[PDB]
């Protein structure tokens, strides 16, 4: 069984996703995750936007894995460079049915009191302690602290488009990450094993995060839009 | 220890190079590893570049493989469309004072009578028996049959970005190929040992070549260009 679906923009109130949080979809067709008050992003915002059907990643069945591609293209502007921006967004597959975790360097993904599992690739703008220096991008499996890591300049509310491929033989999640603007190429692979992490059927969607009220900077923030969004995924069971 | 280069340009006689065959570097500072006459490409043409000095990819005393980072620039003008371009161009790392090989669908990489371990990435224009739908970038070990293999639409004259990384610790070999003018990208990644295919030091460089004498076709030509050329290797021990 295969699905897909796509995106070349959000329209209002789509039946399609499940916004959480802070996460809204502006008036221009862009998906906001974090919270932007005419025209200027707030600290404290978290939001998630996950897709509303749940897409099965494995058969236990037949123990088949899926394979998936997904790209995206997203925007981050930081007005305030003067103290830190904060904190990124994050693709994240998880089980269905879960609520915005902790914010600030969790992204909207972890809570550290009920943990569930996830794989994400993050864009992270806040060195956090278990941090290495910032910008990168970085391969998380039910935790923040990335088992791969790589830096990127960040094109400051530039355009940005990610391919992130998974091969279900190899095991590889692959990500790519392209400024057209500046053409720059930045790429990041692991080796993962989603039968061993996640559940049969996940909801897959983004989450991003500003600044936490706990670092009392009020410009440790930025926008976290993703323009456009498609997903594709094959499991031969 | 830590080696690196990086080629903006390509000069005439560039010292740090090893041009073999048909392999020049025109005035305008490109380098042509096959055969253009007058602006055109000639079939019957096979060159390759090699970086001057060897490289050490692993180390036999710690049992440590080197991780690496290698970027370039290519062009590939196909003139005559009608009957079949061919073949294409590989970024290739092989034993260290080897000499080319077959041309045409072995790109000079491989001889049959003495063949030589290699680890390349292929851009194939042209389908042979052992092909699928071409143009594609393919994971050569050993061999001219892929491991893996992802079509691609080319920028026939235009500008090709690539990125090929090397993760010793997965094995990981993930190569993006991004067409700037035409705002495409594309990525393949594929587990491989150098450790059990290469000796401790190798040559890297390029490869290339038109179409074969045996097929008649003396359209079966196109050009292929490298306008840069940077490499980074790290061998911990
Ligand atoms: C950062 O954002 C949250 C959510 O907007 C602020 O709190 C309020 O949050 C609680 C949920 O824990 C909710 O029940 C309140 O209705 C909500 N109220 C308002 C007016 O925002 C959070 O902080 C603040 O904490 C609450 C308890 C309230 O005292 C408010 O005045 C205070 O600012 C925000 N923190 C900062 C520093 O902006
Ligand atoms: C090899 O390349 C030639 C130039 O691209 C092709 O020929 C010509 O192209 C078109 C027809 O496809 C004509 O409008 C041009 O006037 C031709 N120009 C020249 C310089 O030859 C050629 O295609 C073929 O050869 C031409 C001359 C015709 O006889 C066609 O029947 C034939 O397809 C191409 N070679 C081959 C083997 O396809
Ligand atoms: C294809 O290319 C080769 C190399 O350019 C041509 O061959 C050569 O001709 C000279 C002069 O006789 C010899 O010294 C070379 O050593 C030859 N090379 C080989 C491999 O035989 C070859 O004839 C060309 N074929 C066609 C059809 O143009
Ligand atoms: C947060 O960012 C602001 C805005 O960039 C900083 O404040 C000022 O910024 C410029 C340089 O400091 C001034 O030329 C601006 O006029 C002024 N902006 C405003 C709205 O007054 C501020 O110093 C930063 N805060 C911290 C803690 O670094
Ligand atoms: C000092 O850290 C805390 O606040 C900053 C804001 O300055 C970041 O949000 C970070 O995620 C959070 O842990
Ligand atoms: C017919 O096959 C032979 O010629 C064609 C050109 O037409 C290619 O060069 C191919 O690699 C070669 O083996
Ligand atoms: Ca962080
Ligand atoms: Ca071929
Ligand atoms: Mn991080
Ligand atoms: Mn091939």
């Amino acid at each position: 069984k295969t699905i897909s679906f796509n995106f070349n923009q959000f329209h209002q109130n789509e039946e399609q996703l499940k916004l959480q949080r802070d996460a809204r979809i502006s008036s221009n067709s862009v998906l906001e995750l974090t919270k932007v008050v005419n025209g200027v992003p707030t600290w404290n915002s978290t939001g998630r936007a996950l897709y509303a059907k749940p897409v099965q990643v494995w058969d236990s069945t037949t123990g088949n894995v899926a394979s998936f591609e997904t790209r995206f293209s997203f925007s981050i502007r930081q007005p305030f460079p003067r103290p830190h921006p904060a904190d990124g967004l994050v693709f994240f597959i998880a089980p269905p049915n879960t609520q915005t975790g902790e914010g600030g360097g969790y992204f909207g993904i972890y809570n550290p009191l009920s943990p569930y599992p996830f794989v994400a690739v993050e864009f992270d703008t806040f060195r956090n302690t278990w941090d290495p220096q910032i910008p990168h991008i970085g391969i998380d499996v039910n935790s923040v602290i990335s088992t791969k890591t790589v830096p990127f300049t960040l094109d400051n509310g530039g355009i940005a488009n990610v391919v992130i491929k998974y091969d279900a033989s190899t095991k590889i999640l692959h990500v790519v990450l392209v400024f057209p603007s500046l053409g720059t190429i930045y790429t990041i692979a692991d080796i993962v094993d989603l039968k061993q992490v996640l559940p049969e059927s996940v909801n897959v969607g983004f989450s991003a995060a500003t600044g936490d009220p706990s670092g009392k900077q009020r410009n440790a923030t930025e926008t976290h839009d993703i323009l456009s969004w498609s997903f594709s995924a094959s499991l031969p069971g």
